[PDB]
């Protein structure tokens, strides 16, 4: 009950803000407040160090590999984006190109299914989508859009279901607007304003695409999430029609307004559930047909990330633990302990091949203390 981790990586000298994993190689990338990115392996004790990435003007806040496994894309708070090219079957990562089109990047993300593609949003509200040349790793801009009038807090690709050439992105802003884009043309498909949500002010924070298996084939249903407790579930394939809208919490007197902030959203197709996690530490599991809460968990402190995986819900917390819940029962099974300060992000890894052996999943964290921890978790 103090540290049940398997191993760790602690080369960062400041907060570990982002963590990404290669789609096929046992390779982690973490980005930190020391303006560095470190590569290390996820299959050994202790991790093997695989290199340090340099060139940033600020803290690194995004690390993600492209879906096909070529290229690492990293972003920092001075607005720089760097592209490293995988060489020697992922054994060496060479800087291929870089850019700096904005003052500060909030969020990046590499498209889950279309090769060599990524998008990012900035504090000035702008939205950018790029592709990466397969041969030399050069940058190819698809679009640049300036519609949001405050910070572009999050983006999420949609219709990821339809092959290359169907490249669509939903972005949201603290100015209450939500926009969908055709990334290839830079065309704004629809834009949600206060007018569409009863005139409510709703500075958006979180976005999450629903699995098609839960929406009867619709590959464009997105749950949103504001910093004052507003949940909107929108149909991006029907002009952003609102499928659900509610305030998810009734705050207590003089309780923090940001306590209602929806920090993370995750869907479960298996259980027809959508979980949201709040700054006040509440975790709410919604039935995705009736949009009513099914289970409610309450953590000691702020939820920082939620992730459904098989029968479980994983939840990282700013108290420095990662909790694992039985998605069906609601029972706490297992808590990852050993961090001093908060867990800012995490990934979950499965054993690649079925060996007729049990083989546990791994949670690997991004710690505010500058430490990543590797946990083996039940079933």
């Amino acid at each position: 009950m103090s540290n049940n981790s398997l191993t760790y990586f602690d080369k960062h000298t400041d907060s570990v803000f982002a963590i990404g994993h290669h789609p096929n190689l046992p390779l982690v990338c973490t980005g930190g407040g020391d303006n560095l990115a470190h590569l290390w392996t996820s299959h050994s004790q202790p991790p093997k160090f695989a290199g340090t990435l340099t060139g940033y003007g600020e803290s690194v806040i995004s690390c993600s590999f492209t879906s096909e496994g070529g290229f690492l894309v990293t972003a920092d708070m001075s607005g720089k984006v760097l592209v490293h090219m995988g060489q020697k079957g992922g054994a060496q990562w060479k800087l291929a190109s870089q850019m700096q089109e904005v003052e500060e990047i909030v969020w990046l993300k590499t498209h889950p299914t279309i090769a060599r593609t990524f998008a990012f949003g900035a504090t000035d509200g702008s939205v950018w989508c790029y592709q990466i040349n397969e041969q030399d790793g050069s940058l190819e801009q698809l679009m640049s859009g300036f519609v949001h009038q405050q910070d572009c807090s999050m983006g999420e690709f949609i219709n990821t279901d339809k092959g290359e050439n169907t490249l669509e992105l939903v972005t949201c802003s603290l100015d209450s607007t939500i926009v969908a884009w055709n990334c290839f043309t830079g065309q704004q498909l629809f834009k949600i304003t206060q007018a569409e949500i009863k005139g409510l002010e709703a500075p958006w924070i979180s976005l999450s695409l629903a699995p098609e298996t839960l929406t009867k084939g619709n590959s464009g249903v997105v749950a949103c999430g504001s910093n004052n407790g507003l949940l909107a579930v929108i149909n991006c394939n029907n002009g952003g029609a609102i499928l659900h809208l509610s305030t998810v919490i009734e705050l207590k007197p003089e309780q923090d307004e940001l306590d209602a902030s929806i920090e993370s959203i995750s869907w479960s197709s298996k259980f027809s559930l959508m979980a949201i996690g709040l700054v006040c530490g509440e975790i709410l599991l919604y039935d995705t047909s009736a949009w009513r809460v099914r289970h409610k968990f309450v953590l000691e402190d702020s939820v920082t990330k939620l992730m459904f995986d098989n029968d479980d819900l994983f939840a990282s917390c700013i108290n420095g633990k990662v909790y694992q819940f039985n998605a069906r029962t609601g029972q706490e099974k297992f808590v990852c302990v050993g961090h001093n300060m908060g867990v800012l992000d995490f990934i979950l890894l499965h054993p690649v091949a079925n060996t007729g052996t049990e083989q546990k999943r791994k949670v690997i964290t991004a710690g505010d203390e500058g430490v990543s921890l590797v946990f083996e978790v039940p079933n």
